[PDB]
């Protein structure tokens, strides 16, 4: 997150923290949020490579033991049938991880609240992005979860030629583009809460940014819009 403000350690209980083994340590490589005690949301592209992966709740700081955190592995994955490698601009940028053992809840373990199915938040409305992701285009990951916040750009402004053109689809949301701010490497597949009426909810998932870099003038952040995807995700976790 460039641009960002460390969170407090309980303001984003459901944020995760998606690693890939390393030798004989373990990486972070992207958020997540958790929806389930047993299943995380995230983007389809973190988990592209065929790697050994670990979810970590209760996640504050990647270099330093919280006393909080939580270690998990990943028993299944699975990826939205749509989704291509090649085209990220295509979308369906999603995907679930079942848990090999169910987390426990407390004020730093929490499930993710959804939007109802079909949700569409007005032009400007307040979001947060989270994540441990480039504190700088080309930089390092942050040490501890970084917010930043992230109004959103609606569909007719973002996929006008300025900002995103026909890169952007109306399954995304766009959130930021002030050139200061904005979800960075390492921040895919974390979630945008958004505040509506009077409850934080991940209407997006962190899904990508300019190849000109991360806080790029009118190249909002864009997310995998969650409202259009609940179905599927109820489909995915009542049938595995
Ligand atoms: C997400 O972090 C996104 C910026 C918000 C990145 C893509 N995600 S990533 O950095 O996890 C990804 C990129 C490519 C590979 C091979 C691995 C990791 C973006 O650049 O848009
Ligand atoms: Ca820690």
């Amino acid at each position: 997150v460039v641009g960002g403000t460390e969170a407090q350690r309980n303001s984003w209980p459901s944020q995760i923290s998606l690693q890939y083994r390393s030798g004989s340590s373990w990486a972070h490589t992207c958020g997540g949020t958790l929806i389930r005690q047993n299943w995380v949301m995230t983007a389809a592209h973190c988990v592209d490579r065929e790697l050994t992966f670990r979810v970590v709740v209760g996640e504050h700081n990647l270099n330093q033991n919280n006393g909080t955190e939580q270690y998990v592995g990943v028993q299944k994955i699975v990826v939205h049938p749509y989704w291509n490698t090649d085209d990220v601009a295509a979308g369906y940028d999603i995907a679930l991880l079942r848990l090999a053992q169910s987390v426990t809840l407390n004020s730093y373990v929490q499930l993710g609240v959804l939007p109802r199915a079909g949700t569409i938040l007005a032009n400007n409305s307040p979001c947060y992005i989270t994540g441990w992701g480039l504190t700088r285009t080309n930089g390092q990951l942050a040490q501890t979860l970084q917010q930043a916040y992230l109004p959103t750009v609606d569909y007719a402004i973002c996929s006008s030629s300025s900002y995103w053109g026909s890169t952007v689809k109306n399954s995304m949301v766009c959130a930021g583009g002030d050139g200061v701010r904005s979800g960075c490497q390492g921040d895919s597949g974390g979630p945008l809460h958004c505040l509506v009426n009077g409850q934080y909810a991940v209407h997006g998932v962190t899904s990508f940014v300019s190849r000109l870099g991360c806080n790029v003038t009118r190249k909002p952040t864009v997310f995998t819009r969650v409202s259009a995807y609940i179905s599927w995700i109820n489909n995915v976790i009542a049938s595995n």
